[PDB]
């Protein structure tokens, strides 16, 4: 495996986005990781709608901006045979009713997904050298909330509540750390970005190895 790997260095990584007071994370990140894999397999850089996966996308645990679960958001893809933009369909950061006319217009799609192996980093690793994975960590911390820069290690715990995307991983100074794309706009953390520690064992740290998954596109 490489020693660094960047996905915003290959074009495969859309601008910061922000969800607001909304809790549609699990939305957020499914997306993230499927506008990436659209890139690397059709070489074209589209950002797509949470919006529609918010209002269209409700299904058992997946409740529009009162949370969700990032697989959801991609077996609602596979379902509705594709999504639509996110000029198409934009984000309102609301419970909305699922605009029919937009959900039938499809401009991405993907085949399937798959789960990487949970608490494990070197898996987790592998998986990021092909593409963008989907993760959820524990943000519930002020340490976290208050983030500004540097290598985070914590203090966090495990029980994870925030889904969010890795786009990256590398060393600095001696120290490993993936590269996070949160949704909190560029205003938080390292322009919109976290460096997170990298290498802990178990779930990772506040618990980012332990639920990751991502898009499959042939
Ligand atoms: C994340 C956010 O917007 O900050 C958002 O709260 C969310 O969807 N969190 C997920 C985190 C991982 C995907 C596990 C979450 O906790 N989902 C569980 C939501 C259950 C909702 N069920 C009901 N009944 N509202």
């Amino acid at each position: 495996l490489p020693s660094y790997v960047d996905w915003r260095s290959a074009g495969a990584v859309v601008d910061i986005k922000s969800q607001g007071e909304c809790g549609g994370c699990w939305a957020f990140s499914a997306i993230a990781t499927v506008e990436g894999i659209n890139k690397i397999v059709t070489g074209v850089l589209i950002s797509l709608s949470e919006q529609e996966l918010i209002d269209c996308g409700r299904t058992q645990n997946t409740r529009g901006c009162n949370g969700g679960y990032i697989t959801d958001g991609f077996q609602f893809i596979i379902n509705n045979g594709g999504i639509n933009t996110e000029e198409n369909y934009p984000y309102t950061a609301q419970d909305g009713e699922c605009n029919v006319d937009l959900q039938n217009e499809k401009y991405v799609t993907i085949d399937t997904y798959e789960n990487v192996p949970y608490n494990n980093e070197w898996a987790l690793q592998t998986a990021v050298t092909y593409q963008p994975v989907s993760v959820a960590l524990d943000a519930a911390g002020d340490a976290f909330k208050q983030y500004s820069s540097g290598i985070f290690t914590g203090p966090c715990g495990t029980a994870i509540d925030h889904a969010v995307t890795i786009v990256g991983y590398g060393t600095e100074g001696g120290i490993d750390y993936w590269i996070v794309k949160n949704s909190w706009d560029t205003t938080w953390g390292e322009e919109g970005y976290m460096r997170i520690l990298r290498n802990v064992g178990g779930a990772g740290t506040c618990g980012i190895a332990t639920m990751p998954s991502y898009p499959v596109k042939y």
